[PDB]
DNA sequence: TAGTCGTCGACT
DNA sequence: TAGTCGACGACTA
């Protein structure tokens, strides 16, 4: 089908006000895992980026978790909702020798402890360049990944994450979404240079500094929303950051509204049969209006 | 100009007058104290001087790598007037590349230079091992790896195999050994698995001919002891080392004797501010 | 006988 | 909203 395209300031409420922002993160909050759980749930999820698996090997624990995982890997013995081990589409690639060689690199650095992994990339919190740092440490995870696992040790772990300035390292498409912006969005205003001329409208020259200017003003509209899942503070980047690739992938054909919240219920579906785990994963995930 | 020789009467000339590699020579009879010798190496890895590595392998601890920032940052005069030397090889041991490397060398050895040259012998083991424990450091690359490697046997007298290491030679030699399998009608045909013959063009010689080629030079020399002491037959330690001078023998930029003539014009002045640079000057091989 | 870096395209 | 590999050219006094 072929909706209405929206403006980014009426998608990004709806997004907001549905949290289909990121109605993963309301779902981990809701589920209230205990601790060695919780990061063994993750380091699943920033594998595999489907909710229901990682619930389902959330409950294995030490070597088991990691051997569970190695047959996620592998792919070849089927998965207990039957057919194969599913991927998130963020997460296509991971497969072949790209996924057991990730998951030999977390076996030697890990062992029998797969919830250090989180606890190391969560640390006490730090800077989001420190803590995607550590992150990108891990064979098969990249930029990409590291800035997700900063947004969920502020989102979900609750520990200090400060994103300040991190627009100009924003992946590739939220970064291309800002180029998009500061050309067709008539609401931002000019970026006025140091030199007094005006940065132009035009998404193939737009700097780092010019994609800066986008994020700030926009976090600047959106100053008005708590942000999800516990509207603790008002939005920042890492809201803003969301925004601006789902708004992309929007104007796309490629997110019609509330797209997430419905994909997710979809693929997790099968798996709270298999485990209790999967069972609150489905039952905290929030609903369409 | 200059004669250029082939590869079996140029190859034979460095051998006999020991003009293949005599730094290993003259260390061999400087017999230094076993932290100096490996103080000596790094400095001389680093810069490719030896008369300027004798001088600062005299310094011992942090004092040794205070120094060699000073050779580093080349901003203080050098004992020997003029500017910290580099060896052309090392002509990019400079700025920073140069602080960086021995900013990191700082970072893992602290007070203990010696180390760094006693972690990349350790007791031995493969070229590749070695090599490999050489590139963990900054600006240590596969030039000074393999280097590095020969040095540790032909000089720190430890156990390296470089059996089959002729397909992991520098970009050089191994250009060496391609122009060789086109050039040199005494290197037989190279018979591939499948019985076909590999073409005698130096723009389509694959890792397995470099390997044939570095056979049959190893075999053409076996009647040579490989130098410092003669303790066995030339390998293709020796003969990655007759290739490369080959090829700069051919370009026009190394004709017979140039390094024995080289080192010790740029290591006479060093003599004069170090007691090892006057024994590393007195051990160094002559001409004829 | 130099080593390091970033871009690009191909691959999975 | 993916990451890795190798090939290549530019750069470093
Ligand atoms: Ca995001
Ligand atoms: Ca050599």
């Amino acid at each position: 089908r072929n909706y209405e395209k929206l403006s980014i300031e009426e998608f990004g409420a709806h997004l907001l006000g549905t949290v289909d922002l990121d109605p993963i993160y309301l779902a981990l909050r809701r589920m209230e895992l205990p601790e060695a759980q919780l990061n063994r749930w993750l380091l699943a999820y920033w594998c595999l980026y489907n909710g229901g698996e990682a619930s389902y090997l959330s409950e294995f624990e030490g070597r088991e978790f990691f051997e569970m995982l190695n047959h996620a890997a592998e792919n070849v013995r089927e998965a207990p909702i039957g057919g194969r081990w599913p991927r998130g589409a963020e997460r296509r690639h991971w497969r072949g020798a790209q996924a057991t060689s990730s998951v030999e690199y977390l076996i030697d650095r890990y062992d029998d402890r797969p919830e250090d992994m989180a606890a190391y990339c969560a640390g006490q919190g730090g800077t989001f360049l420190e803590v995607t740092k550590r992150v990108q440490e891990h064979r098969l995870f990249g930029p990409w990944i590291g800035f997700k696992v900063a947004d969920m040790v502020d989102r979900v772990l609750g520990k200090p994450v400060s994103f300040d300035n991190a627009a100009v390292f924003m992946f590739k498409d939220p970064y291309k979404a800002a180029c998009i912006q500061y050309e067709v969005n008539p609401n931002i205003p000019d970026h006025v240079l140091a030199d007094g001329s005006v940065a132009p409208r035009n998404r193939e020259l737009v700097t780092p500094e010019t994609v800066h200017h986008v994020a700030q003003h926009l976090i600047e509209h959106f100053k008005g929303f708590q942000a999800p899942p516990l509207g603790d503070r008002p939005v920042n980047i890492q809201e803003v950051e969301t925004i601006l690739c789902k708004w992309k992938s929007h104007q796309n054909g490629h997110y019609p509204l509330f797209k997430d919240i419905v994909e997710i219920r979809e693929a997790a579906l099968p798996w709270a049969k298999v485990s209790k785990t999967a069972q609150a994963f489905f039952e905290a995930m929030p609903e369409v209006t």
